[PDB]
RNA sequence: GCCGGGGUGGCGGAAGGUAGACGCGCAUGACAUCAUGUGCGCAAGCGUGCGGGUUCAAGUCCCGCCCCCGGCACC
């Protein structure tokens, strides 16, 4: 008997595939049903290995399942050259982006077909094409004209190592996205701004039907962030400016005692009085520079100072000091409070601290607040000191005070948002150039539609391009010297950037029609795949992807391009491959592990010594090494950095594909992390070999055999079989459905199990042969290669076309089943009888068990309690 | 502190009514591989975060705490 290679089957296979294109994504779906299978694409930037490959591979089983099932299927591959992470990567290997990003192309497609992986390669899309990156701007026009896409002053943040500014939303524990180290300064820059909280409410209310893991809609959410309240409005003392303040408790406007206008207001600066104008200025340049990491290092202490002005309290109508702490943010609502500190802790502990007075207005129901009050009374409850109002409801409050200003001209009924608009200009020549050039009569004026794309010029020294601080296209005029499209005059074009999440905002949209040469897409095919039925992914992108894109789809779709509003029906998170990771030498001793400082100093810890104990319960292992010491070992992330990551293309050499593929799927459930292993490649190993062997010792067996047999008239272990094939196809497609692929396969096993102890008693029968027809079908999506060698032994035509195998309900139904037998609870025995085989004959089959186990404590007995199901239990 | 999600064999995990599917590791029997056994306890008996409890039957239901992971935390 032959054996199972890989090296035999896997390849020839692939180029079958590709050939006789199954995965080709029909234009315009038809009648038999949709589905758009996708994986976030990938940023090329390092070769790839099963940490990333997991998630593809989710998006391929699923597409193969659905295209088994007839369905017209769209599973589309394409990468996001543009922008930071490819450049970065560039300049840090001295490497020029084209010749860089056109190379880690190629080397991604030849993994992801290595493995066993199959898209539309018809749809391809290299962000970095002008092709493409035209429509990137088209877009930006359509968002100008509709007053979205806009420039504004104010204080961007800064990235050394990039030498760039990012949007906040890609300042991550206060630190840049990619550079998990690098901490963000803030700079004040003119920057080009898309106004995405003009879709704040939108943003969130159709958060609500959409299907998401509740972990990233709870944190699209908090972060949009709504808050109700009201923009209260003070005076200023003489001057006819006035100050707006947002307030979640104008029931407290009465106990307002002082303001606080955020560092880099305006009005700081700008009515900070002569005298006090030289502390206020120290305390700017001390806020500017000041990080977000130091921020939270400080604590929450106050700290602030006195401006030098007055404010008139809209309520009382009296003066009160205009302070600029710190404590209050600019990038947030007015940029100012009301601050009323006999009700609020911030506000009461900057009181305490600057002698600030303090003016009760809300008295506790019942038992009264204290006098002197020596902490804030957050909770709400009748108002006092509070002239006309005296005696009202603090909930009832709000509304009618709101109301009161809103006659007077005083103030408003708001609901800000935490949402800031996302800035996009990059000061880097990697990413889509903004298509918008800087006149001097007309202002600053848009580029014709018909006159795009704005190519980027083409720069060939790799020590040119790099970014020195102003945008690197500034150094080569000729770009930016043109005219104007309003008049003729003299014309810097915009010397800036697109962020490469820009692109990665609509993508999904570009899949559908990726040749279209007059817009982003024609709608009609837009709308004949979209939305996205599932997208295979990762929570790392859950505020910044996947709410841009979102915007991107509603605003796409209110110029009615697009008929959905929400792109990604069906978002999977997924989680990382973990591997076992070398962390160095260690020095034991009996039962005393000692750490070197290189092999601590990895490991993050502050500890020295160990017991092995307490090595076990951090989960690491101590292996001997090739250097001859003892070296300790830990799982940790499959990264190219960690320097652990298990490589595709060099394993499926030495492996396979399929085996690959069981691997990174029957370990842990999608959703949660795992980790890849020896133990678990070989695990594959053998259970696809069980598959091939018991295919191979029937090949003779088989051929001479036909699939056909009344399904009724099978009898005794024929009978059997055939039912348990059915309760498992049921279990692989229902675990198909749910994404359950880990127990999917687990599934798939016990039935080969079943399936070997079938034949120990019993030869190849046709329920036998339809058990392996079906088999073969059902291991389509997982180990595809080796599912369709055996298929082929016997089948003239593909997996592909085979179809999804059809459930017959009524194999399903138990006729014999195993009951448990139970007194007083514990279960005593198991016993075999019909399911509707009633109380009297259980009673009897149990009294007579294994070890008679049911007399032994049965003695009396008071009440019976059967249930047909699988239970029989007798009390005392 | 708030939100989010988890505490079940030696491991990843499976699931009101036989806890521990499937695999890993371990252990013996075969000519690495297959077969066979494997919650724990020598046993009495015990076991799904910890305490009460409701129920003939609780991983599953109720009341009261505990703890780990992820994110947001003068908004
Ligand atoms: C969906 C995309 C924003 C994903 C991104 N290109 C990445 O590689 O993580
Ligand atoms: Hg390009
Ligand atoms: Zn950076
Ligand atoms: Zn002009």
């Amino acid at each position: 008997m032959e054996k199972y290679n890989p090296h035999a089957i896997e390849a020839k296979w692939q180029r079958f595939w590709e050939e006789k294109g199954f995965m080709k994504a029909k234009d315009l779906p038809g009648g038999r049903g949709k589905q758009y299978v996708l994986v976030m694409f990938p940023y090329p930037s390092g070769d790839l290995h099963m940490g990333h490959l997991k998630n593809y591979t989710m998006g391929d089983v699923l597409a193969r399942f659905r295209r088994m099932q007839g369905y017209e299927v769209l599973h589309p591959m394409g990468w996001d050259a543009f922008g930071l992470p490819a450049e970065n990567a560039a300049l840090k290997f001295g490497v020029h982006p084209k010749d860089w990003t056109y190379a880690n192309i190629r080397q991604a497609k030849e993994s992801l077909r290595l493995m066993g992986i199959l898209y539309d390669w018809d749809r391809e899309v290299t962000t970095c094409e002008p092709e493409y990156y035209r429509w990137n701007q088209w877009i930006f026009l359509k968002m100008w004209e509709k007053g979205l896409a806009y420039r504004a002053k104010g204080l961007v943040n800064w990235c050394p190592k990039c030498q760039t500014v990012l949007a906040n939303e890609q300042v991550v524990e206060g630190r840049c996205w990619r550079h998990e180290d690098t901490p963000v300064e803030k700079r004040e820059l003119e920057q080009w701004y898309l106004r995405i909280t003009a879709y704040a409410e939108r943003l969130l209310k159709d958060l609500e039907g959409l299907n998401w893991p509740e972990k990233v809609k709870a944190m699209q959410r908090a972060w949009i962030g709504r808050s109700e309240g009201a923009e209260i409005l003070f005076p200023v003392e003489g001057k006819e400016v006035r100050i707006p303040v947002f307030t979640t408790r104008p029931d407290t406007l009465f106990g307002a005692t002082f303001l606080v206008l955020a560092p880099e207001h305006p009005l700081t600066l700008e009515l900070a009085a002569p005298e006090k104008r030289e502390e206020v200025l120290a305390y700017v340049e001390a806020a500017k520079r000041k990080t977000e990491i130091e921020r939270q290092a400080e604590g929450r202490e106050k700290t602030g100072v006195f401006l030098g002005a007055y404010a008139l309290n809209p309520a009382t109508g009296e003066r009160i000091p205009i302070w600029t702490a710190d404590y209050v943010l600019f990038g947030y609502g007015t940029g100012a409070i009301m601050a009323v500190p006999a009700h609020d802790q911030r506000d009461y502990e900057f009181a305490r601290k600057f002698g600030l007075p303090i003016k009760k207005v809300i008295e506790r129901p019942g038992e009264p607040l204290p006098e002197p009050l020596e902490r804030a009374y957050e909770e709400p409850g009748i108002m006092v000191n509070s002239g006309p109002f005296d005696g009202t409801e603090s909930e009832e409050g709000k509304r009618k005070v709101i109301a009161w200003l809103e006659e007077k001209g005083l103030g408003k009924g708001r609901v800000t948002y935490r949402l800031r608009d996302w800035l996009i200009s990059r000061q880097r020549y990697w990413g889509t150039p903004i298509p918008m050039v800087h006149c001097e009569a007309c202002g600053v004026v848009p580029v014709p539609e018909e006159e795009l794309p704005v190519l980027l010029p083409d720069l060939k020294d790799v020590e040119d391009i790099r970014p020195k601080g102003k945008s690197p296209l500034e150094a080569h005029p000729e770009f930016y010297e043109t005219t104007c499209p309003k008049c003729g005059g003299p014309a810097k074009r915009d010397t800036d950037t697109m962020d490469t999440f820009f692109d990665s905002s609509w993508y999904y949209l570009r899949y559908t029609d990726p040749h279209n040469d007059r817009l982003p897409f024609d709608p009609e095919k837009a709308n004949a795949w979209m939305p996205v039925d599932q997208y295979i992914g990762g929570v790392e992108h859950a505020v910044l992807h996947l709410l841009y894109s979102r915007f991107f789809t509603k605003f796409l779709h209110d110029l009615g391009m697009v008929k959905v509003e929400e792109p990604f029906q069906g978002l999977f998170t997924q989680g990382m491959v973990l591997a076992w990771t070398d962390f160095g030498p260690v020095e034991v001793e009996g039962s005393v592990v000692r750490l070197p400082e290189p092999t601590r100093i990895r490991l993050e810890i502050p500890e020295s010594a160990l017991s092995l104990e307490d090595v076990r319960k951090m989960g690491a292992e101590l292996r001997p090494h090739e250097d001859g010491t003892l070296h300790l070992w830990k799982p940790a992330v499959m990264s190219k950095s960690k320097g652990n990551g298990v490589m595709v293309g060099p394993f499926v050499k030495e492996q396979g594909a399929d085996i690959a593929r069981i691997t990174i799927l029957f370990a842990a459930p999608p959703e949660n992390e795992m980790v890849w292993t020896e133990e678990g490649v070989q695990g594959a190993w053998r259970f696809l070999n069980r598959i091939y062997r018991r295919v191979a010792e029937d090949r003779e067996a088989l051929l001479e055999t036909s699939g056909v047999f009344q399904a009724e008239a099978l009898e005794g272990k024929d009978r059997e079989l055939y039912g348990k094939l059915h309760e498992t196809l049921k279990k692989v497609t229902e675990d198909l459905e749910a994404l359950r692929f880990n127990t999917a396969i687990a599934a798939l096993m016990e039935f080969l199990n079943a399936l070997y102890e079938y034949r120990k008693d019993r030869p190849v029968t046709p329920v036998y042969r339809t058990a392996i027809r079906y088999y073969l079908q059902m291991l389509f999506p997982f180990a595809p290669h080796l599912a369709e060698e055996l298929w082929h032994w016997f089948w003239p035509d593909s997996l592909f076309e085979a179809g999804w195998p059809e459930l017959d309900e009524k194999a399903l139904e138990k006729d014999v089943v195993e009951v448990a037998v139970q007194v007083n609870g514990r279960v005593r025995g198991t016993i075999h009888i019909p399911k509707d085989a009633p109380l009297e004959v259980a009673r009897a089959e149990a009294l007579k068990v294994r070890n008679v186990r049911a007399h032994l404590e049965g003695k009396e007995v008071v009440k019976e309690i059967y249930v047909p199901g699988k239970i029989l239990n007798l009390v005392v």
